[PDB]
């Protein structure tokens, strides 16, 4: 009731070691959490159209436009890993651990407390807070998931990642079926490119509403809603990185000639001319057998458009890639599409005592090398005759369509059936953790934003919202808005996240990369002498693993 | 108790399949309900006299002269179609069934919370708003149906049709007997047409009481209240519509000549000379054999005097008619007697952000051919001598009683034993769903306002009302009014209405007609940028049946 | 608990019919009761004296003086026929039954409520109400009949009797002995008449308190308080009504000349001369046999002295008679000694939107015939001599004690052992119901204010009182009246007053006498535009029965 609590604060995080080395990872999360009454109690189909930046010619990759139906309901989410984690759990993960199983989901809100606002006309502003014990708290679990798959982490909108630090869930909103064209242009482009939004299509149009969809609690003070336990249906998540190329798969050639004394320049020999070696090559018309040319099994990794931009109906999207681009580990300067970029502020890891509205970035550079260095590739005639000729070649420096700035590379694909490829590593903290699979005929191989894809279905989207606490004046058949009471809610959000993780295993001499503080990192895990707080983000996939 | 919710918001509809092509159909349907005070605690016989108006000779149609018991309680109806169905479950419902059965009906108020007014003296007015913990909201159900039988539907004055917008009861008031004479009149009628309001009649009297007649229950905050579940009685509604008139009956005649070639004037011929033809008509005195001639098993549909004002005790009323205009189909603008035509408010269609008191309206075209053209009709002497002349003729543009505004055909009455009508079809939104049958000896065969007659009881009416909330200086007897705490109240209802249909089947090669969303309607199903809502009205009786 | 009710509002009468033409009458009454806190917490003994309306010779009758104990506690008083039945139920039962049972009366407090007034001393006056949630409402059911019976119907001070109308308890108060003289006098009597209050007898003191002899028992506002089922034990009421006074008793003359034409003249005649007649006569020494000296069976009726005014230790009052005037039937101006006399104010049957203090009133006039006609009566000497001289009879017109205005039915006594006399009859609404039977060794034959007299005992009389709410400064050995919080409670009433009754059954060839609504009564019967609402006294033994 009124004066008797319903739950208890856990943000503890257990490990209990199974047999065989397999561990049970429990992660406790708990949080207060903060929400407004909405700023309307109606549904709005709401356009978007930023026509003032797109009509500049040469910015059609900053197009905004789009439909979205923006709804009185608030989204919990806690589909990111720094809800669940803090820095030294993930050490102990990342370092300890060689693969992660998704288990299941849980999640419960408690100690539900409503508040009016009462704001005096008094010429020195004055206002007072008071209970409103039998105001409700509207909750709905949409389990069978009917509204749209909408994960917060992608806007960086989850529930914060600390938890003496009160969060807020995010306003929903979900998209609406438009049409738009815009026709890509360059500076000196000559008239306006055709840039309209064309409106929505009939046999395409959704309105989803919580009312209609999702059976809805109604939480006074002492009520309390738990969601019960979701089971995941997930492949596991590798927590290895794998470091082969084509050039190192199968046997290296022998070498007939080995270094006598130690030394940078002293390098082994093969000791066979090129064309007289044994072995096998796919380029039938050669005899020339190198390490560039020898045959391998299949093809790690693959060449796709870099920086393209695709349309459909609804306008231009960058086509996405699997992997990050080659040689970003030497030189961050170097990191490219493929390599995730995450933007977020001070709930997910900006110096919470940091000012202004500008976010916290970084670019995710993951360890395993599966990418493409486009710079060093080549295409050269059939005939191979070497060493090649210019018009017989292809370079990555050679102008397409009249282009200085354009390569082959920005156009080319070898994505084929020989192409092996890794899932995405985690991102800790901002990376989400799971992700619904697309209800197409044909599904992705994988997804980019989550190392876990939702195959069946995964836990329904929590959405809140404050009941409307109306005055005494309302009037339903007035076209003016809602006269209500200024009522906000607090209330406490527990989840359990459980996972299942395999501990890893020493296969060499050497030891292997770990995840450590040090003297340059120290100050990013420890409050500052005000409080602030921050949390880096840490990779995932430290330790190496063969390929073949 | 307080801090406890006594129920949970539910809006979904449910669709569970049976065997053999019937469904359940189970619409739930939950609102938050708003309610001020009474204006007065005591009971009103009150009279209303528009004399004004009706003074105006040649305006009788307009008298609104009455009286009515004016009560302190409020009524909770949901006897409407858009409570019930979004356009999405309609569209459903009438696309993809044949008959609807009405099963069940119960209803529940929950998580009543009761609010007091203060409003300071302050220069700068203000006011607070308190929860009053021990307040209580008076309910009476009458379930004996006690109570004159007052459907909302009729003046618009429902539960609203959106789940997410907070609606209102209406104040509850009957009818009172009362004598009124009114003798028509036109413009140019010399001297002034007796209009008076004669009083009551004793014998007549009926004053109802809530507080004498039904058990009230006293709701405070941690209070509920359910009506328990009740099984109508009624007939089952057709979802079809027949198009066959008396000319569409039987055997269509042997075509001797059939067209050759495609073409708009390539006709065929019976080919049989008209007064040669074989069989039968109900012409005793004649050899012609024709399409209006023939005999035919029975008269579909039936003419009537249209805009027949008929006087009794309490003065005139419109004659009513079973069906619609013939014609109207083709031209909206010949919509006229037997259309419905439903005006309605913000909470029941009209877009929810339009200005002033002016409702939107529409007529009800029905797919069902059963009314007359009567621009068509005609009556000739028995002798039958075609061609007919003019004496032996009475032509729908003669004039009758010396008024050439007015022929035989407002006049004309053509029911008999021999007529067969349809069922009115439901209308959504604004239509009634169930109506209280007449406690005559002779019942009608149909009522106008909804497709669900209720044979011997259908659910109690709900009634609710803020309990009298007293200052301290409370005197009964003393003559001025009752001094009362400004009460109110907001409370959860939730009802569940039950049907069971039947799924269609394709008769025919041919598709039928079907609901469908289109570039021209797409709007009127999805929110405005500002929230605005409306629910147009949609027809029920799509798909063709055959009558014979 | 605080936002839970502890009961059900319930004013319906159920008629449940028994077997061979018994009927169960169950009257459900429940009112909203007002209690403010008492003006004093104290018992007080005053003396009222209006010496000076009294020290105006012949005004005696207008004697107030009396002592009373003035006490903190309410009484809520049931006992009055308006508290339990609308005027349709009344017309049922007079108009259907012949006797009626007193069964069993239930009565219940619930939903308390308790709030507290703060008056803020600004300069324009305001005022806020506050629930106490922690205040308690005394009440204290005198089930053993400890404290004096003060039926409040008496001083109509009962609960209301209209459902929907907000009612008030009375403020108990009882008789205190004293002692009291005061002389008669007229006009022109010289002097002043001895006039004294003389103060107490202390063998005849008898000091009451509520907390001494009661239990009490502490409501708050989540407590309810029922005093169980007292089931009565008193003699059947007649709903009939006796005509027949000792002239129409036994065997009618014999005539031996009818009349042979209709018309008002056409009278029959006994045809044998007076005193040659057969018969029996108690006239021992006359041969006449007349209707006037004809040997009756007993006397119907009896003559008593009418305003005479006795005098006892307490000072003069109204010698009371069973049953009123003859004629008054018809004309009412003749009203007089033994036709009550009921005065009344808005709670209890005055129009509700009348204004001052000026009460309803009505006299009733039975339609029994067994009262007296004193202008018909004479006495004559024994020796009977005809006709007779003005010596030898005493005539209505004879001054005594040589007063014009008083003569010797003034003074009359025919009280007797043959005296037959009926109860007198319920008074719908204001009429008391029950009453107590005196504790005197010889009780008397029936009381003139309730049909229903309580043998042994009937319920106990329930007290309620407002728990003193003290402020912070409460100093009880201080001679200042206490200081407390405004406070005032208002609490929900439900009784239940259960009766048993016969059918009636036609015996004779005519229809009798059955009370109807009719144009010129109507509007008694129904509120008015504004609400406002009165009852109006109906009869209760319109069918005749014989009496011999």
């Amino acid at each position: 009731g009124v004066g008797i609590s319903t739950g208890t604060f856990n943000n503890q995080t257990e490990f209990k070691f199974l047999e065989n080395g397999w561990v049970y990872i429990t992660a406790n999360s708990s949080r207060l959490v903060h929400l407004n009454m909405p700023e309307s109690e109606n549904y709005r189909r709401v356009v978007v159209n930023n026509l003032d930046k797109t009509a500049v010619n040469g910015n059609m990759a900053l197009d905004d436009t789009h439909a979205e139906i923006v709804t009185p309901w608030s989204l919990v989410d806690a589909n990111a890993w720094g809800v669940w984690f803090n820095p030294g759990d993930w050490q102990l993960i990342v370092n300890t651990m060689s693969e992660l199983h998704l288990v299941s989901f849980e999640q419960e809100i408690f100690n539900v407390v409503l508040k009016t606002v009462s704001e005096s006309a008094t010429q020195p502003p004055t206002k007072v807070y008071n209970n409103d014990l039998t105001a409700s708290l509207m909750v709905a679990l949409d389990s069978n998931n009917t509204m749209p798959f909408t994960p917060a982490a992608m806007r960086s909108e989850t529930l914060g990642f600390y938890p003496w630090k009160p969060t807020i869930p995010t306003p929903w909103r979900y998209y609406f079926q438009w049409d738009r064209t815009l026709i890509p242009s360059h500076t000196g482009t000559s008239g306006t490119p055709t840039n309209i939004y064309h409106g929505t299509d009939p046999d395409d149009v959704q309105f989803y509403t919580i009312e209609n969809s999702v059976p809805v609690h109604l939480l006074r003070t002492g009520d309390e809603f738990a969601t019960g336990t979701f089971f995941f249906d997930c492949k596991p998540c590798r927590l290895t990185h794998t470091w082969q190329t084509n050039r190192a798969l199968g046997l290296p050639p022998f070498l007939n000639s080995l270094p006598q004394s130690e030394g940078g320049t002293n390098f082994g020999y093969i000791g066979v001319q090129q064309d007289k070696r044994r072995g096998v090559t796919q380029m039938g018309n050669t005899n020339y057998i190198t390490e560039a040319t020898i045959m391998r099994p299949a093809e790690v990794g693959y060449s796709a458009p870099y920086y393209s931009f695709e349309a459909s109906t609804q306008g231009p999207f960058k086509t996405p890639i699997a992997a990050g681009r080659g040689g970003a580990q030497t030189d961050e300067n170097q990191a490219a599409d493929g390599d995730p970029r995450y933007a977020f502020g001070r709930q997910h890891g900006q110096k919470t005592t940091t000012t202004g509205e500008t976010p916290e970035r970084f670019t995710y550079i993951a360890h395993q090398d599966t990418g493409r260095y486009p710079e060093g590739d080549w295409i050269q005639n059939i005939n191979f005759n070497l060493p090649v000729t210019d018009d017989n070649v292809l370079l990555p420096t050679d102008p397409i369509g009249g282009k200085t700035g354009i390569n082959y590379t920005n156009i080319f694909n070898t994505y084929g059936p020989l192409t092996a490829l890794n899932n995405v590593p985690p991102v800790y903290p901002n990376g989400q953790i799971w992700d619904k699979e697309f209800d197409t005929d044909l599904k992705p191989r994988l997804h980019v934003n989550a190392p876990f894809v939702c195959q069946n279905n995964c836990p329904g989207q929590l959405f809140v919202k404050v009941a409307p606490n109306l005055t005494n004046q309302y009037d339903p058949d007035a076209s003016a808005n809602m006269s209500r009471i200024v009522t906000y809610s607090d209330f406490w959000w527990k989840g359990k996240l459980v996972f299942k993780a395999k501990l890893r295993a020493s296969h060499t001499w050497n030891p292997i990369q770990q995840m450590s503080i040090n003297v340059d990192n120290q100050f990013n895990y420890v409050p500052s002498n005000i409080g602030g707080m921050k949390i880096v983000y840490e990779k995932s996939q430290l330790a190496p693993r063969k390929l073949y």
